[PDB]
């Protein structure tokens, strides 16, 4: 069964949907979707290192299991802004934020609603890792954020990192056997359209074998984008 059915739209229901964190604290499911899993930890650490590489003000979109967020907090940053839609996940963010070393700025809502309220050229780093909220935005939800907000929000020299594992897992099953080719063909044109220059786009590949029973990702490598504003 596909994660999304034809014409499925979960966006208006995401906020009020109960957040299901299992007792073993290894997964997060919302509306029966596999939103986050702890096997992703080394990869979440690579994204966190990329978004926090310039220090200063870091914007993180999607809180999930706080894996990337706890790694961002290990870097010498000044502010950690976090946008989260789901009420259940936001309560976990609310409990996590006080004990953190670097000031956390928690904001509740869809980035579609919250990001327009954020100041232009204010962030040294951006980490985008949400989840598709509709079948037709399965491979493209990150592009809407990158085009409308990532470029304007970054300071000159600022770094954007992001991922979309539901998309990339699928594209690595049939269409591609080389993860850098997959990135070049499916991601680079939208980033160029967003205002980023090709010479300012790099990628880091890392070895990570997912579990055998993982339906949404099977490729034994992960790709970390580093998209710098000119
Ligand atoms: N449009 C949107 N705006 C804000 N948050 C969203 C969103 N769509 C999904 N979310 C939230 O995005 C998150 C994706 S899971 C993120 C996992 C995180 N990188 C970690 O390391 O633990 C979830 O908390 C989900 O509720």
């Amino acid at each position: 069964t596909p994660i999304f059915a034809p014409g499925e739209n979960c966006s208006p229901a995401w906020g009020a949907a109960p957040a299901a964190y299992d007792a073993a604290d290894t997964h997060l499911r919302i509306l029966g979707k596999p939103v986050m899993e702890r096997w992703e930890t080394p990869y979440m650490h690579a994204l966190a290192a990329a978004a926090s590489s310039k220090g200063g003000r870091v914007l993180e979109v999607g809180f999930g299991m706080a894996i990337a967020a706890s790694k961002v907090q290990e870097a010498p940053i000044d502010e950690h802004w976090i946008i989260e839609c789901n009420d259940g996940v936001f309560q976990r963010l609310r409990d996590w934020a006080p004990r953190q070393t670097h000031k956390v700025i928690p904001l509740k809502g869809l980035w579609e609603d919250v990001a327009p309220t954020l100041p232009d050229g204010h962030f040294d780093g951006i980490l985008y890792d949400t989840y598709p909220l509709s079948e037709e935005t399965w491979h493209t939800h990150q592009f809407n954020f990158i085009k409308n907000h990532a470029f304007r929000l970054l300071k000159p020299g600022g770094v954007l990192t992001y991922c979309n594992l539901t998309s990339w897992g699928e594209l690595m099953k049939s269409k591609y056997s080389d993860i850098t080719i997959m990135f070049e063909e499916t991601q680079v044109p939208a980033l160029l359209e967003a205002g980023f220059r090709r010479e300012n786009i790099r990628t880091e590949v890392m070895a990570l074998v997912p579990p055998a029973d993982c339906r949404y990702y099977a490729f034994p490598q992960m790709i970390t984008p580093l998209v710098t504003k000119g």
